[PDB]
């Protein structure tokens, strides 16, 4: 399946994403307060947006071949970025409104996120090689800003929370802080950097964090007394 | 006029959303109350965005080939997305801020509603002919759930209202319903679908469906008791 | 450098806005109070997103041949849209917040905004000549609104404020005015237009407006007591 083997992970990564929707979707069907509803809406969402991106990925749609100025040939699947763009700030949203954030805050780190998924597609689609890698560099600058400021920013937000509260936002914020790095490690070892790796490991290695970023952080947050 | 006579369409679309655009400005001159005065800006950004759009398909622009896996070539009008991708969540902002919903809940139709436009763009584009079935189920699936929680959601936040505004929330609900669900039917019967009908019947159907859904429906609340 | 020369102002430009984002982030270090925060965070963020679109056109990523029915072949930096896209809602934002216009009225003004940069996009890209100029005169219109409501809108927000705050509002407006104004003259006498200058002209003229309505803004603005 797909280009070397790789659609495994697509088709996999599709089922997960859509099996952990699902899941959300039945444990929210009685909620009734405003608050706990907004949680599931933005926690539904987002494994929606992946696992139609997966689905598209793995027939195909969302996938180009690149030619480098080196005459490397890289297969992109670019419908990766797109999902990003949408479900990186939506769950800068989940852990913002439950840190206690002000709209000021979240809009803040949400600005700085856009910035690093873009200038992330620029450094996968540029044929430049140099400019592969001072974009890769300019994102994942953006990325270090971002996780300092989830940490500083979100974590004086939450300080005046209850201890549950505080609890689950420590969990959730070591979720992001963990997984979220990994990104850029992943992409440089990748078929996109350095090579190292081919296709099929790359597309495993996003699946998982993908899974782990989107329906973990999802289970633990909508499982958790602090939103109830 | 374009591709095999649809671009008679184009223009007489272009036409009456400029002319629905020009008429609720010039209702709107003395328009003194900033909350009557957000329902004006809203409703003529719509006919504005889409004559602008429908100008464009007129000219060529936002017009591509596409060679399905089957051998067949579809004329995809790919700027109508562009178009619907900014209309329809601003119709729902307008619908809701009549209807009183909050921030959340328009917010969280806007969601759904975006995920339905983009994977019907991607059914639209896709070579795989699964695929683009596929997505156009996703699509109509997203669609029933969105209509739904306008019925419920909204009538639910409309239900305190006065007399005029809930009347008129159901005359722009019922608009919404009956034309809204048309559209997955148009392109399912449509080239990108089935191809019962060729790209002519096709363009004639959506430029009726946005007629109404746009002019028709700033029409129905421009003119209402309730807004004033 | 580039097709012609132009690489120059593309690198020069790359340095002079990272410049201006690093001025404004040193200038920011100590500050506390979270209203004059947000003005730093928006306006260290426009140079940021312009320094990105600027060195991606640098390296050729951005950059498109378009033949016209004309038989001309038009070298269209299209990058420059994707900046603009977000840069002016963003400079529209940061004078909105100064001035204290309403939700609704900066809202207002980034939708049309939004609809002058997307028409102006189709007026690059598009390949039939009447449409091209079509669509600049349908952006320029949208411009002179926004420009219009800017000063009325915005001038009667701001007519409560203190002293400073009026000050600044009409020197940032002015700036705004000015500078703004000039881009859809520069669009009509380079390369995409009338031709009556050269890429390499067409880019030193952007540039310049580019570096005066971010950096020049920004410097005059952040600077002011009226934030303080
Ligand atoms: C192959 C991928 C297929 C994706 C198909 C998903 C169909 C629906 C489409 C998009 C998800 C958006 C969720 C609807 C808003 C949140 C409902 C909130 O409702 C639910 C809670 O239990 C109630 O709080
Ligand atoms: C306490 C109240 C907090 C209210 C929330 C503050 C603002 C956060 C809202 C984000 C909207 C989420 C939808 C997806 C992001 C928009 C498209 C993509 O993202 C955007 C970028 O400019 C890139 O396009
Ligand atoms: C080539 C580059 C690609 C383009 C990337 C687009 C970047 C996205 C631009 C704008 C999105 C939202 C920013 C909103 C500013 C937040 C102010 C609120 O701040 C406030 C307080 O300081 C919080 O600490
Ligand atoms: C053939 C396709 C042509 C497309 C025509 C584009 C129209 C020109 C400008 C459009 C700006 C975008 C819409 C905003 C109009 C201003 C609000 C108006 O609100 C205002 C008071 O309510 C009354 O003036
Ligand atoms: C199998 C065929 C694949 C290639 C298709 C043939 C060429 C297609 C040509 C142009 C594509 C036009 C894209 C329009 C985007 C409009 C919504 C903008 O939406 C965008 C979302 O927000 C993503 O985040
Ligand atoms: C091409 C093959 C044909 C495929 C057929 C496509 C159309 C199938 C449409 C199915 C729509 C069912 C969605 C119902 C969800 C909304 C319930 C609302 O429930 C509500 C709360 O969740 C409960 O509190
Ligand atoms: C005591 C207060 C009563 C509550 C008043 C709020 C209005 C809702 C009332 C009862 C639930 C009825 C669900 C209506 C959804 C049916 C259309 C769903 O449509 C469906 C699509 O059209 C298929 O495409
Ligand atoms: C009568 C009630 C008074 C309400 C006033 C209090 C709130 C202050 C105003 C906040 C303005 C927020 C406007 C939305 C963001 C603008 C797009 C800027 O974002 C940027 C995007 O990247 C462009 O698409
Ligand atoms: C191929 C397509 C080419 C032509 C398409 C036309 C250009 C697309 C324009 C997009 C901008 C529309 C979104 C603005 C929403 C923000 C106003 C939100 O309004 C609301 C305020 O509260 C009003 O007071
Ligand atoms: C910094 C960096 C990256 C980071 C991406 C991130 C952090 C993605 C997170 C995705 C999640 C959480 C999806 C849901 C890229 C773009 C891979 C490559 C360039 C450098
Ligand atoms: C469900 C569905 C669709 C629905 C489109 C809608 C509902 C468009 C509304 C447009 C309006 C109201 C424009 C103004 C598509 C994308 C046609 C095809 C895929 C399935
Ligand atoms: C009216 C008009 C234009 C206006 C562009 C503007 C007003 C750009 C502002 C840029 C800034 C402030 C960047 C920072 C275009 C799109 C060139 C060409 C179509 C006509």
């Amino acid at each position: 399946l797909g280009v070397e083997g790789e659609g495994i992970w697509l088709a996999l990564g599709t089922i997960g994403m859509l099996l952990g929707m699902l899941y959300f979707i039945a444990d929210g069907l009685d909620v009734q307060d405003p608050r706990q509803k907004e949680f599931y809406v933005i926690t539904i969402l987002i494994p929606a947006i992946a696992a139609a991106s997966y689905l598209s990925m793995f027939f195909g749609f969302g996938l180009t071949e690149v030619s480098l100025a080196n005459g490397r040939v890289v297969d992109v699947y670019w419908a990766r970025y797109a999902d990003w763009l949408f479900t990186t700030p939506l769950l800068l949203l989940d852990i913002g409104l439950l840190a206690g954030a002000s709209q000021r805050d979240i809009g803040a780190l949400v600005g700085i996120d856009a910035f690093m998924i873009v200038t992330g597609l620029v450094a996968t689609l540029t044929k430049v090689v140099v400019a592969r890698y001072a974009f890769w560099t300019i994102s994942t600058i953006s990325m270090v800003f971002l996780l300092y400021y989830l940490v500083a920013v979100f974590g004086e937000a939450v300080s005046d929370a209850d201890e549950d509260t505080r609890s689950t936002f420590n969990a959730l914020r070591n979720i992001i802080l963990v997984t979220w790095a990994i990104y850029p490690v992943a992409w440089l070892v990748g078929t996109e950097g350095l090579a190292l790796t081919g296709l099929y490991g790359e597309t495993l290695l996003f699946m998982v964090l993908d899974l782990v970023a989107k329906v973990g952080f999802g289970f633990i947050l909508l499982r958790s007394r602090a939103i109830m």
